[PDB]
């Protein structure tokens, strides 16, 4: 079955931060509106026994001070008077300020995403789920002791970790317009982690990496080769953009053959994000990147964490996920899901206008050095690790 994560206090959590505000709610009442929630499984977020067990849990990536401190912030956030300047550095000595600021529920709804993420491997991991979408999580940014771009708690790599410790490969893959660097960071030493990013790089562009360092790194100790990026120009869009990735994407698949696919689905390359960066669109007939990418994936039968990310144009993020979503339906259960190209009535009809359609308002060599040193990369990989692949069947791919 094709299982997705919400609950009500899920909902309120994940709708009460000041950056991405009700959005999680747009993309559930969305999905709920074009009838596919029947369709779906729901799946808890976790829960646990004791304080002692969810620190346990969050701490088997995250340090104990910093989980302190990020509890300590939502707490000072819940009452009047502001921070001491002992406070105030503590805070800073974590990240903990700027673009990743303090709010009343700052804790509980980082904590949230990693409820909604463990208790999706989980449903992965006894097979109860094919796959599992999860549109309140995917936070790729944050570190062991750093909160960055609004990232505070790393869902991704304590699911990612709950499936590697259950010989089992997991291959991450990161469609957002940024690079997924604490993903990336969190297995650096580890080949059974595979980590792959498309995103834009350019000078200044957050948060920096993901490309040429000059060489490109790309893991170490037995880690090495294990992490790929493919940063791409500003203006690139739905074919050119799939083009670029479809090929890396076949032969990861291929020469890792993975156990789990971890997929973090950030919104923000829409050409109607504010980003206003890459030119990728949700329309299935040209043919949405994001559509493109998520349908080869799931081609492959591989059991699957869906998740999202970016997005900060909310109706359009809902649009694009919705379609993410009947998509996984369709491709795993097999059942056709026809999707009306206006937006149903329901509770955020108004968000929608003026037109209330389904589809994005929007009209619409460098990668070929990228693929040969990414097959040279996926060869030293298999070479590193003694894996067996066909070079060939591998390299007609491209
Ligand atoms: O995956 N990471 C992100 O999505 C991310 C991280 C830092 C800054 C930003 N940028 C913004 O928050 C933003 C919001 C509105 C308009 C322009 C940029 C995004
Ligand atoms: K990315
Ligand atoms: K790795
Ligand atoms: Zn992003």
């Amino acid at each position: 079955s094709v299982g997705i994560v919400y609950g009500d206090q899920y909902r309120q959590l994940c709708c009460s931060s000041p950056k991405f505000g009700d959005r999680y709610a747009l993309v559930m009442d969305l999905i709920n509106a074009y009838k596919l929630i029947p369709e779906l499984s729901r799946v808890p977020p976790l829960q646990w026994d004791s304080p002692s067990r969810m620190y346990e849990a969050v701490t088997a990536f995250h340090s104990t001070e910093y989980v302190d401190a990020l509890k300590k912030l939502q707490m000072l956030h819940c009452e009047e008077k502001e921070l001491t300047a002992d406070d105030e550095l503590l805070m800073d000595s974590f990240s903990l300020n700027y673009d990743c600021p303090g709010f009343p529920s700052v804790f509980d709804y980082s904590l949230a995403a990693v409820q909604g993420s463990l208790a999706a491997a989980s449903a992965l991991i006894c097979r109860h789920c094919e796959v599992v979408i999860n549109w309140g999580g995917g936070w790729h940014h944050a570190k062991r002791s750093e909160a960055s771009g609004f990232c505070y708690l790393n869902d991704i790599v304590l699911a990612i970790h709950r499936l590697v410790s259950s010989q089992t490969r997991v291959l991450y893959v990161d469609l957002d317009l940024h690079h997924g660097d604490g993903v990336e960071e969190a297995f650096w030493y580890s080949p059974r982690v595979v980590t792959f990013s498309v995103h834009h790089a350019s000078p200044g562009f957050f948060p920096g990496t993901g490309t040429w360092n000059p060489i490109f790194l790309n893991g170490a100790g037995r880690g090495r080769f294990s992490a790929f990026n493919l940063p791409l120009e500003e203006g690139i869009n739905d074919l050119d953009w799939s083009n670029a990735i479809g090929p890396i994407l076949d032969s990861l698949n291929i020469v890792i053959q993975p156990s789990y696919v971890v997929v973090q689905c950030g919104a923000d390359c829409l050409a109607t994000d504010p980003h206003r960066i890459f030119r990728l669109t949700n329309f299935y007939p040209s043919l949405s990147g994001y559509l493109y990418a998520i349908k080869k994936i799931l081609s492959w039968k591989v059991p699957t964490l869906i998740l999202g990310g970016g997005g900060y144009n909310f109706p359009d993020t809902a649009r694009l996920w919705t379609r993410v979503t009947a998509l996984t339906i369709e491709e795993v259960k097999g059942k056709k899901m026809t999707i009306s190209p206006e937006i149903p009535e329901h509770s955020y009809f108004s968000r929608y206008g003026p037109d209330f359609e389904l589809d994005i308002d929007y009209f619409p060599d460098s990668i070929q050095k990228h693929h040969r040193r990414i097959l040279e990369q996926l060869r030293n990989y298999a070479d590193l690790n003694k894996l067996i692949y066909d070079y060939d069947q591998v390299y007609q791919l491209y």
